[PDB]
């Protein structure tokens, strides 16, 4: 599609679609580019004082890039409602993406007053990298992705990566990528650009909680004809003697039963309480963390394995590192308070998830005899054995939706831990630029590069269509169900809603673990 | 069908099935059947000292009569939640009815001990009464129907019915109906019966609430381009003179905009409070209430045409007899305390109409002038006026599904006030009975009438299989909904479950409005 | 495992009195009994839990029928809202009298061989 200067090269489509087992969500936003780094491909390194765990060497570069990796992009409060309280699962099937309405304006400072004017024949230029060739920096939760509220106008981020470094300093080996390198598409104001991508078979996402426990699976009213050691010694006159017996199990002793199955692996993290009393009066945030040693550094382990948050009649505790945090509206940046962000919670995976918190279970570590009593020790890490069973991290209406596995020789049932869809093909990047425009040159020739440009950025629309595939509920449950509603009692403000002065804001996170399904 | 009497003439169908717009709904229970009125018709009539708003007359049967007209007979409570929480308005299609694997026994009470033994040539009469000949007594919320929880049995209730009455006495006009006087179909044990029915036309059941108000529905911003009459009169020289001043109608003034609409009729009702503090201390329950007069007879408004129970944050007060309530299990017949017994609320439909307790509004009475002043009075009954809207009565889980619309010249609004669908050809009535079977007969002939017969009942199943036409909800809202569910915490006892000594019980009515809708 | 086939068959429904501490045990002929497989596993499976009940390995010994039940989510000795309840009645069942039968046909998945050998080296 192309035309001229005073036609639209695109309509604004935001609405979501119900049909059978399938809905199709479309969101537009607006959009403005500044012109990064000045035009300038830049390296970046860490500080020289800062710390071993945090050294980096890496590249900024002048472009930008879309991201639409959060739910809340395309899902309504109300949509997101719809699907967690009616399906047991759901995941993407294909996307459509469009670029439109491309507006480039240059600014001129004279004299403190800013003047903003068309250009009518800048351009921008754009490509998708289709080849996965670029470094894959989606996937790590970073601001910049679509607003949630669709009257928002956002800022394209920068894009930049990281490389191998020894220190403050890179390696033969590091490598960089320059993307002008790569052929991509230029739009002036009435040209437009679209692409289209299919989703690899993954997974339906668990949007179930279970309604049984892992170590409540018999029938509590018929014994096993399996026997358990359940006495080792016996009462002779007036002492004892080392004596086995064996039981049958029944409901009286139902914690000796055999089982088919084990709990899920197990990574134990710190616990805090979300009342300042209860806690330990130092700063135990990095010596009391868990962490990974990964070439002579450490690096905290966040969110990490899925385990559940607490046990029963201990919402007020939650692991240090083990849970996603959230910020509620217009809280800072550093070191803000516990009712400025809105932690979350996976207590339904309890039921076969062992508690982050605790212990996995003990082992015995020596062998008895006559004169040799038996020693156990707890397991506070265990890695998955034959026979274990667990579920993945709920997902959000505010958080991730994919990421990108790495492109190894092996891996481990490949979900990304911060939730989410494990793709060996994402989405691909988005890159987007503001061609530079140089100035007024000079009349006799110099071979310098040039560094004085007209100052100008862009603008303009664009739009994402997601179609989804359902997993409808088939339950024979008899009583009603755990559904996700909002409260009936008056209030200032209506959440998921803007206030007085415009500010659109989220007042919790939303899982998508409502109805039941036995284990 | 027809086969021995080894051979079962059905089998047990009961669950729902959820196809895009429909809903098919199957239920199947089993039932006893007794011996009523010793096999004889009987005049009944009320007592010689009742008062005179309590007289009657009418007859009881032999007959027995099948009743499935309350919602749970149908629904499950997880299926009621599904309903209610994805629907704007549902209504019922057609039905099917089948009554199988007959059973009939007869007793021997010799010496205190009881001898139950099949009888395997008796029989059964059976019929549907599809040309509504008989008195419809269906639709006046009596006992007896399927029982909610489908392992119940449930004994088949007795048939008998009203006619004119002169006091204690009847009148010529009075009819008497002899059930068998109808073509019936006799079962012996190895026969079955079916049928089918289809619903006429009825409008879809309103399952949600308005989320505006009959008074707000103007653009708030934005100025009327119409007058009212704002102030009478002006301040003069150190007093006032009569001056008519007209205003256009802002924000400021909402209450005075002119409006297209006039919320729902009205008939007032007396209020009073769950806390018992707050009532009088008197017996006002006859004296207080209000009543019809219909030949000479009151007869109390229960519950009478639907109106809000209260207005917001007088969740304490409803009308004496305006409101449907259930009971509680096990509850008492008579004299129950408040504690016993649910009471259902009616505020959703407080957008457009009035509440039952208050005045409908306030009329003039008079003609101001020089030397008169104005004078209003309170409205507090309105029959219906050109260009009200209003709302029907909400159904419940527990309540009833539809009544026979009267044939009458002329009716208004044709939906019964308990609730439901108002049907010209409602279901038909079933009605059952067993065969008499003569005891020993004397060997020399005897013209009068038998009087003894061997002692039995009867058993069986019997299943009703009803589709149902959803109305899906098409909503642009973006926040989320309200939604009926489940409490999370912890309780000795689920919801809609059994308890320890088997007794299932319903712990609160659930009504249908949760979903919103636009005015 | 590959294929699987189940029947039930040759019903008899009796009818016990208790009269004077002497029990009278006489047929009833047209009482039936409800059959239904659960062949959604919509309820709570409790099979694969080593109970007892099941079939006699004598082919001459006759056995009672194990009793159903199940456990759902508890706090201590209480439950919680997430806790199901399932009513069996709420399934379709067939009703057999004597003279009727019930069979029904099941195919297993693909599953590896048990390995029925030891291994000679270390």
């Amino acid at each position: 599609g192309a035309d001229g200067v005073g036609n639209s090269s695109g309509n604004w489509h935001c609405d979501s679609t119900w049909m059978g087992d399938r809905v199709i969500t479309t969101s537009t936003r607006t959009w403005a580019l500044p012109t990064y780094n000045n035009h300038l491909y830049k390296q970046i390194s860490s500080q020289s004082g800062a710390s071993n765990d945090n050294h980096y060497f890496g590249y900024s570069t002048p472009w930008g890039y879309f991201d639409f990796n959060r739910f809340h992009c395309h899902f309504s409060p109300r949509d997101w409602q719809r699907l967690i309280n009616n399906n047991w699962g759901f995941r993407p099937k294909r996307l459509n993406f469009k670029l439109f309405n491309i507006q480039v304006k240059e600014v001129t400072q004279n004299d403190g007053t800013t003047t903003i004017a068309n250009n009518l024949t800048s351009t921008v230029q754009v490509f998708t990298d289709s080849e996965y060739q670029l470094p894959y920096v989606l996937g790590s939760a970073h601001q910049g992705c679509l607003p949630p509220f669709p009257a928002d106008v956002f800022m394209v981020p920068q894009y930049g990566y990281l490389t191998l470094n020894n220190g403050s300093q890179a390696v033969g080996r590091s490598s960089f990528y320059c993307l002008e390198y790569f052929p991509s598409q230029m739009l002036r104001t009435g040209n437009n650009f679209t692409f289209s991508y299919t989703f690899e078979d993954v997974p339906f996402h668990s949007s179930y909680a279970h309604s049984q426990s892992l170590d409540r699976l018999m029938n509590p009213l018929i014994d096993q004809y399996l026997y358990y050691l359940s006495k080792t010694n016996a009462p002779s006159g007036t002492t004892t003697m080392s004596r086995l017996q064996f039981s049958q199990a029944g409901a009286s002793d139902i914690r000796d039963q055999s089982r088919n199955w084990l709990p899920g692996p197990c990574y134990r993290q710190q616990r805090v309480s979300k009342t300042a009393a209860d806690n330990n009066n130092s700063d135990y945030s990095w010596t009391g963390a868990t962490k990974y040693h990964l070439n002579g550094r450490d690096s905290l382990v966040n969110p990490g394995p899925a385990m559940a948050s607490h046990k029963d009649d201990e919402e007020k505790y939650f692991p240090q590192s083990g849970v996603l945090i959230f910020g509620k509206q217009d809280s800072g940046k550093t070191n803000v308070d516990i009712e400025k962000v809105m932690i979350t919670d996976e207590e339904e995976i309890r039921t076969t998830n062992p508690v982050a918190t605790e212990q996995y279970g003990s082992v015995s570590t020596n062998l008895q005899s006559g004169n040799t009593q038996a020693a156990t020790t707890d397991v506070n890490t265990q890695g998955v054995l034959p026979g274990m069973v667990w579920q993945d991290r709920d997902v959000y209406l505010q958080g991730p939706i994919w990421a990108k596995i790495p492109h190894t020789d092996g891996h481990f049932h490949p979900s990304p831990l911060m939730g989410g869809f494990g793709l060996k093909h994402p989405p691909p990047q988005i890159l987007i630029k503001n061609t530079p425009v140089p100035a007024n040159p000079s009349t006799t020739f110099s071979a310098a590069k040039f560094a004085s440009f007209i100052t100008q950025y862009s603008t303009g629309q664009v739009s994402v269509e997601i179609e989804w595939e359902l997993q409808k509920e088939n339950s024979k449950r008899w009583n009603p169900e755990i559904q996700y509603t909002s409260n009936y009692n008056k209030s200032v403000n209506v959440d998921f809603t803007v206030d007085t002065n415009g500010v659109y804001s989220e007042p919790r996170p939303i899982g998508t673990r409502y109805l039941t399904r036995n284990l």
